[PDB]
């Protein structure tokens, strides 16, 4: 990635980020999870922390996965970029020339009830009130060389907060901020979310390096209402209330 950039590692225990210069823009998969570990006993100079990055270790159970995981595996996985299978339960949209189409959109996975009954537990404010514009799984093969470029995910028809569930196994996210020169390295464990909002959904760029991927990692990504294309928004009657009562829609997956 960026040699120039200053490295930092993620604490989950304080939620900040802390300084490492043990770790580098090649750094292993291997080597980020013992920093992981290793900058819980670090002291706090130096360290920043990324506005809207929650990560929940232990988000669903083995129990919870097992059920969603054999209700996605049913369903058909379709091709994508950068070694990537997707399922896409969500508009077709032109981000370019702003058209939404919801001739594919029948609805939202049986299982969304659960994921975001279970986030507004854990936080109503920071989790919770979400409403399903997009949900897309993401496989992602060490054998097939897979990953994603850094990227911020469009901010037009995407909302604020973008929900990453890691499922099968985990893997490490990259963060970029190309203008502070900063990368930092966020270990997403098995069965774990990250939500992505404020300064990480604007400021910061996000990416899963190869490297990173171990056997077979399956992304539940989820993506929330624009407030644009949400109610008292200039869209709503035009595509976001369509695309609200789809979203309230379940596909049946059991079966
Ligand atoms: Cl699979
Ligand atoms: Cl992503
Ligand atoms: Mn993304």
């Amino acid at each position: 990635k960026h040699v120039n950039y200053k490295v930092f590692i993620y604490d989950h225990i304080r939620q900040i980020a802390i300084p490492t210069t043990n770790l580098n823009s090649q750094s292993s998969l291997e080597d980020i999870i013992d920093e992981s570990t290793s900058c819980q006993s670090v002291s706090t100079d130096g360290s920043i922390e990324i506005d809207g990055l929650t990560l929940i270790h232990n988000f669903l159970s083995e129990s919870e996965e097992s059920k969603i995981l054999n209700m996605i595996d049913t369903v058909k996985w379709a091709k994508s970029k950068s070694g990537r299978r997707k399922q896409d339960y969500g508009p077709k949209v032109n981000f370019k020339h702003k058209k939404v189409k919801t001739d594919t959109f029948v609805g939202m996975p049986e299982y969304a009830d659960m994921l975001l009954n279970k986030m507004s537990e854990y936080d109503v404010k920071k989790l919770g009130n979400y409403q399903p514009f997009e949900m897309c799984n993401l496989e992602y093969e060490e054998v097939k060389k897979s990953a994603i470029e850094m990227h911020q995910d469009d901010m037009w028809i995407w909302g604020n907060r973008l929900i990453s569930i890691n499922l099968i196994n985990g893997s490490v996210m990259t963060l970029s901020n190309d203008n502070k020169s900063f990368l930092c390295y966020v270990h997403m464990p098995h069965r774990s979310l990250l939500c992505m909002a404020d300064e990480c959904r604007y400021d910061w760029k996000h990416g899963v390096l190869a490297h990173h991927i171990r056997g077979r990692r399956i992304a539940l990504t989820m993506r929330e209402a624009a407030k644009d294309f949400a109610e008292g928004g200039e869209l709503y009657e035009k595509y976001g209330a369509e695309l609200i009562r789809l979203g309230n829609i379940r596909v049946p997956l059991s079966k």
